[PDB]
């Protein structure tokens, strides 16, 4: 927290909205950089990079009753913070929808320009960021001008917001990596397309050599057998030949049996890593006691050029679970899986935050891969 109080004494914020976003997000971000064992230098580097690069693209501060373009990151904000736990270490991640005030006053109805503004700044501070996939995929997964012509005023009453892009800055200790989330819900409300046809069609359009055709077919076959539609997509803002594509689903059937069905793609994933992860999920689910504005379960399946099979990850809704028990269960989990550093922090804070989701992935290369997504008060 010292790094937040320090930069507060030295940062000049151009408007009241960047100022309010800083005193809202930076204190929690400071505590997560400390808990993640970030060197004091990278604590100042990432807090200042948040104020310089991220706070301008957060739009007007969404005070109670303010008529602004809204988002649901962290439940009610344009910015959401999550922490990742694995044996190699804890890393913080910031996720946000780039937005400028014009979207709140009728000069960018579907908020298509601010992601381009933000990328033009981000690429000046992080030279490794590559936005080629943003140019290739935006046409396939967002509302184009043509789609806007064929679109009626008759998605929002069930999904609430007009969001189509979300950027995630994974604050790795070796350097930031950026990821982009495309939400084709609005594009599909105009073309009548399904989420799967949009996302899987987008991956096949980019993968012109068909490296990922085997992996999309396996996931697609499960989706129509399970009768589930793809929700959205994600990419790594890197060279398009070395990126990881992820397809997400949300399932209002929150049962362990359903999550186990999705985790294995209906039995199509039979490798050893999926079996071990399946085992750990059953324990974690039963340990936490996931209960049956109802949050569903979510999963994504990752595709890379060299990989022969997709790789699942499950998102468990931590609603209704006492925060003391998530702490009690996570501490014991890190202890029993050789993560004494993460077990130590949770043990020290077993001694005001709101944990909303716990995600799980597994390779025995890197061990258990878990993330906690927090919501703003
Ligand atoms: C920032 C963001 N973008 C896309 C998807 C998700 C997200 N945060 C999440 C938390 C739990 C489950 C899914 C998501």
């Amino acid at each position: 927290m010292i790094a937040y109080h320090t930069l507060t004494k030295a940062l000049l914020f151009p408007d009241i909205d960047q100022y309010q976003h800083w005193h809202h997000v930076a204190p929690m971000l400071a505590k997560m950089l400390v808990d993640g064992k970030y060197s004091i230098h990278q604590q100042y580097e990432y807090l200042c990079l948040f104020a310089q690069l991220v706070a301008p693209v957060l739009g007007p501060y969404p005070s109670p009753g303010r008529d602004v373009y809204r988002c649901t990151l962290g439940g009610n904000m344009t910015v959401e913070l999550s922490q990742n736990f694995q044996r190699s270490g804890s890393t913080t991640r910031i996720a946000f929808e780039p937005v400028r005030y014009q979207a709140s006053v009728g000069h960018d109805r579907f908020n298509r320009t601010s992601v381009n503004a933000f990328f033009s700044q981000l690429q000046l501070l992080v030279k490794s960021v590559n936005i080629e996939l943003h140019h290739l995929l935006s046409e396939h997964l967002t509302l184009t001008a043509k789609d806007e012509r064929n679109l009626n005023e008759e998605y929002l009453t069930n999904f609430q917001v007009k969001t189509q892009y979300v950027v995630a800055l994974d604050l790795r200790k070796t350097g930031i990596v950026a990821k982009e989330y495309f939400f084709p819900g609005i594009k599909c409300a105009a073309t009548g397309q399904t989420g799967s046809n949009a996302c899987f069609g987008a991956i096949r359009a980019v993968d012109k050599d068909g490296h990922l055709d085997s992996l999309c077919q396996l996931i697609e076959a499960h989706f129509q057998q399970s009768k589930i539609d793809d929700a959205f997509l994600c990419c790594d803002l890197v060279d398009p030949a070395h990126t990881r594509f992820k397809v997400y689903i949300a399932d209002p059937l929150v049962t362990l049996a359903r999550a186990e069905e999705h985790w294995t793609l209906g039995g199509r994933l039979t490798d050893e890593d999926a079996a071990v992860g399946l085992e750990i999920i059953r324990g974690l689910w039963s340990e936490l006691g996931i209960i049956q504005g109802l949050l569903p379960i979510m999963l994504n399946y990752e595709m890379k050029a060299g990989q022969r099979l997709p790789k699942p990850k499950l998102y468990m809704p931590l609603t209704g679970i006492p925060e003391t028990k998530i702490a009690r269960i996570m501490t014991a989990f890190f202890q029993r899986h050789d993560m004494p550093e993460q077990a130590e922090v949770f043990m020290e804070n077993l001694q005001t935050r709101y944990q909303a989701w716990l995600s799980f992935a597994y390779t025995k290369e890197k061990g258990p891969y878990l993330s906690i997504y927090y919501f703003w008060p």
